[PDB]
Parts: structure tokens; sequence; C-alpha cells
């Protein structure tokens, strides 16, 4: 759970980076 724990934190960041591009995709189409 030591390594997996730190990796699990990054997983959440993904939802944020993809949510950003999602807003732009709407602009284009």
């Amino acid at each position: 759970k030591k390594k997996l724990g730190f990796f699990l934190v990054t997983f959440g960041f993904i939802w944020g980076m993809m949510l950003l591009h999602f807003t732009i995709q709407q602009r284009k189409k």
C-alpha cells in the first residue's frame, strides 16, 4: 500500500487534466 498509495493519488489528478481538455473540446465542437 506504500507505493500503490502514492500512485492512487495521481489517479485523481488524471480526472482533472482530462476535465480541462473536455471544456475545450466543447469550444471546438
